[PDB]
């Protein structure tokens, strides 16, 4: 009968002392030494390097105990288990602000929990039945199957094509059952679309719930077939007290893993994570009666809406699934946000300045706590990256509308014109715009080019908004000392890196105190005018990847493959980031969320780090990037090769292509145009 | 105990066969002569004029009863009301199928149907008792309020400034109570920010439910107060019974049709719509143990996400709670969905072609049935227009990936090239892009201008894409008979208009057979190559208006007001629909959904059409136009002080000003570029 506001404890948890977690260690209990191992393992692995994790039990809001599937057959008796649980230290009488951790690897017809009071403690696994099941307090997750390996994406195969062998496929073995089974038979007959259905297993039935339909086979003998499926059917269990089992737990978990997208039948289903999570946009839920309509229903779909429902369940189960650190992380970000408390930051790259011989304005920091963890709920949840960490600044930031700085909301606004526009001469002395005020940093690296590194610098003197420049020494050694850096009227820092590789310009280094980010090689020349229009265009979309140099892919018939070309074209899908605009959210996404595959094929091939950027960018905003001017260069084979290479792995990796083509390029308004003479240009050459 | 899944018949409700409604007439039943005459009055309208709704009970799913609110004191007994139900022709047996309604209008402590026994039909109203709601099957509707009388944004004040006089204000009168009380007490002695928190009402207090706040004085008296106010606070009764009361519900209407952002004290209540809704983007639930740190999260939220919450409040409110009608098809809809059945199509402009005297490819419609009402519940729901109708196209369907079209999804795409890419050569012979083959239409207005007409009209022979020409004939006589019609290749259809209305070219009429629409005065030169081009950017920018005549608003200091302005400006925020391209939804939206105040004001100054859809554009997306060219021109006072009145009296409608700055036109790669003999330019003067 308890809820969250009747058997929670709120004293324990101010808004402002964060989220202290504390973790029972269950070989000090009865309950390790039964415990299996690969579960046991796994979770103090995961529990030991989390972040809210504390050694200090006074102050934590949260007590975490794993009493998790036991080894079969269970030797622990409930009210053996249920006396070791009032036994623990912190188990205040009623057990309160205590969550009870049991998850499923092997057993799918183990129920510990269920002639045991656990107090006020709320309870985590993967089965359930109504009379233990309290919807807003309890939690439902997803079974530990990746325990001690990795969920490498090599074996998933392509999101496209989209239609596969098989429309929809079952196998299970176990009053609408009848009129169910006949239906499929009848379509399987009908052979208007191919299916395979199979109502008995002939590899040994797995031990199930009495109304259940028992799993066939091994995980592999199942995943070869979901591989040749679009669609993966899952029939509820008939017993109306069963919330939820394991046994459809782990089909929908084998069925997001390799883009069959889920059919459910049966309303009264309680799915993983629910309350967070919009599974309509990733899996079909259809009544029962309505089974004699689903062949034509599936058949009705196409293919783009198919594919995104595709692509978002792959973005669930890699978010939420995959391994044991993502479902404690979901857990604890569950159980966070329902007592609205923030996410915890993430962390910055705090680098070594290297000393050298020779007004800023810093963007505001965290301003959205609250927002982001309880108003952008949906987004924060269902759309990449996730709710796992807290960022400074994000692109996605609502604007204010135009009324508003003139209105009181006025802070930092620098209006063209105080309001009344007007031509070039109004249009340089303020920024103008949607938001307000801001500057940018430059990053530069260098590798065994000293002297053309001076000569850029040196072009950077006059830059009006400026904040500073940032030197990436990715050599070796040190800089000599007979070397006298030059000034330009802002600081220049230079930073050390561990070890050469071009994964480091995008690194979050602590010295970035502003949301823009100028990447620019040490070779490159660009003048004044072309970098304010620039940081102008990302003023209106921060959101992109806004760069002079341009790319575009292409496809091989031959081959059935990707390729990178660099001829002067009509059309292009990438910015190279040799001179770009960018938000440092990416950066952080880059170093830290984006798979480690793709850096250290970085590090491998030392080439082809633009190219995963641009891939990130377009992965996350589904928008091309966009191009300023008409210059194209701005100044061998294997670098070439290497790159189709590069093109194709990330293919591999995304599971699709998120590039997009662009026909266009972005100029200023009076560009070309015979004025008047009671008018100037904005600019001169552009 | 009943669910949807097992009181609910669905053989009745074919996929294919529509959503029909029958409507017992309670004039013919008991209730009628007891029933609110208001409400009454109110639904028997609303059900006549709704689409669904039908006379053959034979066919029907849904068959809808009104019990109502019934005037006070309540004379039937529960077993006379109970006995009338079961005699109703349609009521087999255990009444499946049905919906009861009982809306409140003047009282907030009725509740007819506690001790009557429905059996299994479905029951809507605005109070609810444990024992008595079962969720997923039962609806929680809003009040009526606006009875016989007209929800009219006149007197709604504008949403910025963002603060207002007042935090928070309260206003009520009747163990977490006192707690409460002191708190809030505190916080009004402390004068950090001005508040205004009443428990006793002067004016003698409404009845109530046991445990709940009462209301103080009447609707008036309260909105006097709550347009001060930038929080409205609603404490929820301490009953942990009652799930939802016509009181809260009365305030949380109020506080949404005056911009205050409502703030609930309780996670235990059940909003209306919930289930469909997200009210964490428009209302902030806090539980009442987190009492003490209200005042300071309040003090932390930035003025942008207020104004978020407070713009989606007012969205919700217009669209769900303003009107029965709106109250009846959210019932509608909400069931509908439930059952998984598509809304029905919206109305097309059937036109009168005028005969005259002297290939073409139709884009397919309707293909995202099931998916909109389903899969993009979130968006159907919670974004503009709404569900409650059905579009053969939207601009914010999703887009095939590249690798799609090479692997089993190319039906109707044009890759450059074969897929490889090149100069303006292959850039010509295909449209390429990331959506498959496309045409467009013109619409042109006329008025007593025959001659530049028949020129115009030649001028467009030879378009490459043109699929057809509709001709908007606004003057009151009938073209005269000697005149001879060009011949372009592409028919011309001219269509007769009731009346000249500028209106008249957005109206989505049934001769129109494209997503595509160039809107182009009958007076206006362009070239082909212009046009090409603004169609390729279009096909990449569906979701925007892409046109080449620019505008801009700017701000009036010494009136606090907005001004209309067309010198050659560095940035713009509007696109004249005299030459441009958008999709044919917005028509519509423009002609149906949009406010009719609007479309009035247009006929009555028969200038401001295109400022009209700029707004709605902007408001739909929030993203700014698109301008294409450099050129200006393509070829009085009173013409421009009208569209001064006509901007600020559109902003009063909508309460914000939602149009943006764009500081930047786009034009071709190659424009303008130095290339090599070996390639040539995608156009010649662009
Ligand atoms: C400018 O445009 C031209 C014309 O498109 C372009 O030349 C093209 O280059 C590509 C890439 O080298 C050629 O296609 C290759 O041809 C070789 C055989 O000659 C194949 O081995 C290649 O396939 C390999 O790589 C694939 C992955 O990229 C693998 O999947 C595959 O299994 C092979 O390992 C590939 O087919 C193409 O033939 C030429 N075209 C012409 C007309 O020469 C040029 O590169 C562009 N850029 C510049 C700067 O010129
Ligand atoms: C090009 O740019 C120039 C310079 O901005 C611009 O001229 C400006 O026009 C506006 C509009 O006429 C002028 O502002 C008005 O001034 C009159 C008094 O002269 C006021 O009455 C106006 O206010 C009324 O209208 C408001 C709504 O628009 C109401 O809220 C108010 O209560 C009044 O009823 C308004 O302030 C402005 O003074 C001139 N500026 C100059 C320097 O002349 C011109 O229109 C632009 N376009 C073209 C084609 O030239
Ligand atoms: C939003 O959250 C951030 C991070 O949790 C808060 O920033 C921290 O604030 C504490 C207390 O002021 C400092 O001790 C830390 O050093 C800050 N961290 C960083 C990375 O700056 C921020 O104060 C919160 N803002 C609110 C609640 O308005
Ligand atoms: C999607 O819904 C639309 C509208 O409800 C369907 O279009 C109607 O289809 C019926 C039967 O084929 C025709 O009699 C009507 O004339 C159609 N209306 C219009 C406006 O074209 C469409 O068939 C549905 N598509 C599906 C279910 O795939
Ligand atoms: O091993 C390397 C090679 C290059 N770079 C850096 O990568 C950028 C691009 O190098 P380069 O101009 O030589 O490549 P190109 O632009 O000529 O293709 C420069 O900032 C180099 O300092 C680097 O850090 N390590
Ligand atoms: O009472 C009117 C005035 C104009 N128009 C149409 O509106 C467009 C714009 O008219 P006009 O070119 O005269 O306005 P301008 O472009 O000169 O400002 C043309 O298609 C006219 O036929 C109309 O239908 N009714
Ligand atoms: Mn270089
Ligand atoms: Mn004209």
């Amino acid at each position: 009968g308890c809820r969250l506001h009747n058997c929670f404890d709120y004293s324990r948890c101010p808004l402002t002392s964060g989220f202290p977690v504390y973790v029972y260690d269950s070989d000090q209990f009865v309950f390790g030494s039964y415990l299996d191992p690969l579960v046991k393992q796994a979770f103090q692995a995961t529990a030991r390097a989390n972040v809210y994790v504390t050694e200090n039990a006074d102050i934590a809001c949260l007590y975490v105990i794993l009493v998790g599937e036991m080894q079969e057959p269970v030797v622990l008796r409930p009210a053996e288990l249920e006396k070791q649980l009032y036994s623990l230290p912190h188990w205040r009488t009623d057990g309160h602000n205590h969550v009870i951790i049991n998850l499923s690897r092997k057993s799918d017809t183990q129920n510990l929990l269920y002639n045991v009071s656990t107090g006020r403690a709320m309870v985590a696994q993967s089965t359930f039945y109504t009379v233990q099941y309290r919807p807003g307090f309890d939690l439902v997750v997803s079974p530990l199957v990746h325990a001690m390996s990795e969920p490498n994406f090599m074996e998933i195969p392509p999101q496209v094509p989209v239609k596969r062998k098989y429309l929809f496929t079952f196998q299970g073995e176990k009053d609408y059952d009848d009129r169910i089974i006949a239906t499929l038979k009848a379509v399987q007959d009908s052979k208007l679309d191919q299916v395979l259905v199979e109502f008995t297993c002939k590899n040994q039935p797995k031990p199930s719930l009495p109304t259940e339909w028992a799993l066939c086979g091994e995980r592999e003998d199942r995943l070869e077939l979901l591989k040749l499926s679009t669609f993966a059917l899952i029939i509820t269990p008939g017993d109306p007290r069963l919330v939820i089992s394991s046994g459809c737990a782990t089909r929908l978990f084998e069925a997001l893993e390799v883009g069959a997208v889920p059919v459910v039948l049966g309303e009264q289903v309680q799915l993983p994570y629910q309350d967070m999570l919009q599974w309509n946009e990733a899996a079909l839920v259809v009544p029962k009666p309505r089974v004699t309509e689903v062949h034509f229903l599936l058949r009705s779909l196409s293919d783009s809406d198919l594919l995104a429902m595709r692509r978002q369940g792959r973005f669930l189960w890699e978010t939420y699934f995959s391994t044991a650190d993502s479902i404690f992380n979901t857990v604890l970000a569950m159980i966070r946000t329902r007592i609205q408390i923030p996410a915890a930051p993430i962390r910055e790259e705090a680098a070594a300045e290297i000393p050298h011989r020779s007004p800023p304005y810093a963007s505001p920091r965290y301003l959205r706590n609250f927002t982001l963890t309880v108003t952008d709920f949906y987004r924060s949840w269902n759309c990449a990256p996730g709710p796992f960490h807290l960022f400074p600044h994000t692109p996605f930031d609502p604007v204010l509308p135009s009324e508003a700085k003139f209105l009181g909301s006025g802070t930092g606004f620098r209006p063209i014109g105080g309001g009344a526009g007007g031509s070039g001469k109004e249009f340089q002395a303020a920024l103008g715009g949607n938001v307000p005020r801001e500057q940018f940093t430059v990053v530069m690296l260098t590798y065994e080019r000293e002297e053309v590194l001076m000569n850029s610098l040196e072009r950077l003197n006059g830059l009006p908004y400026l904040n500073k420049v940032v030197v990436v020494w990715n050599s070796p050694k040190l800089p000599s000392e007979d070397l006298l850096w030059p000034d330009i009227g802002v600081p220049i820092m230079v930073v050390r890196t561990e070890k050469n590789s071009l994964n480091n310009r995008f690194l979050p280094w602590n010295e970035i105190e502003t949301e823009a980010i100028l990447s620019i090689d040490d070779d490159a020349h660009l003048r004044h005018d072309e970098i304010m229009f620039g940081f102008r265009v990302w003023r209106e979309a921060r959101d992109r990847i806004v760069g002079f140099p341009g790319r575009y892919h292409a496809w091989d018939i031959p081959h059935q493959s990707w390729l990178y070309n660099s001829n002067y074209s009509c059309e292009l899908s990438m910015v190279l980031t040799g001179a770009a605009f960018f938000h440092k959210y990416y950066a952080y996404l880059y170093s830290y969320v984006m798979p480690q595959a793709i850096r250290d094929m970085v590090d491998e091939y030392i080439n082809c780090e633009d190219i995963a950027m641009n891939f990130l960018v377009s992965h996350i905003t589904r928008k091309p990037p966009i191009k300023v001017t008409s210059r194209w260069t701005f100044r061998d084979d294997s670098h070439f090769h290497e790159r189709h290479k590069c093109i194709n792995f990330f293919v591999k990796v995304y599971g699709y292509m998120p590039l997009l083509y662009t026909q266009f390029r972005v100029d200023s308004v009076l560009f070309k145009t015979r004025l008047p003479h009671d008018k100037t240009k904005c600019f001169k050459f552009i």
